[PDB]
């Protein structure tokens, strides 16, 4: 369950394609409270539910009862049904008791839950 | 058949797969994919069913040369983009190379480029 506010879009019929200026995505719980909020500065949505994010990805909790804060990156990749999300670069983490640097991520929405695979670097060290 | 959608602004909602678009202008194209209509209003609607509703100073414009019907311009329409059906419930007018028409109601189907006035008839002849 989420919002999805652009300035500007470009959807095309053939390819089944939707381009999005400055998304910002609103994900909703059962409840239906904001619970995170997805920026860049474009994006790319295809017909199977994949979100492409492009350019200054941020990505931010709207609840106070969650131990990671924000996720940073160059470009991100969200499954809308799955509620997954994926980097292929550099990402940064910030939780409520630390923060990390690494290349490479592997998280979920849902869960709450986000890794790093290589070259962890932590500001607690 | 083939169809564009561009705008300026845009709110999506999952809920209930609805999506208000603002400034949106839509291309549409026929059996060969030549673009044969241009459709601007100010504010816009599409659900999941693919109709989509149009406020505000709708203007049907005809992008090729071979139609007799070459514009049309009405308070509020609606259009389905896959049969391409048009309606619409308020003051029409309708712009054609034999003559120019306006009446209330409309009732037409942009792929056979038909359009006809229901009631309340007042030619350019």
């Amino acid at each position: 369950s989420y919002r999805l506010i652009a300035q500007h879009v470009e959807y095309y019929s053939d390819q089944a394609v939707s381009w999005f200026t400055q998304p910002v995505l609103t994900t909703f719980d059962k409840d239906k409270i904001p619970t995170w909020s997805v920026k860049a500065d474009k994006a790319k949505l295809t017909n199977d539910r994949m979100l492409y994010l492009y350019g200054h990805v941020e990505v931010n909790a709207l609840v106070p009862d969650s131990q990671l804060r924000r996720i940073t990156t160059d470009n991100a990749q969200i499954n809308l049904v799955t509620q997954d999300v994926t980097s292929e670069d550099l990402v940064t983490l910030y939780r409520t008791t630390f923060n990390s640097s690494g290349l490479k991520m592997r998280g979920n929405l849902r869960s709450k839950n986000a890794e790093l695979i290589e070259k962890v670097r932590t500001s607690y060290e």
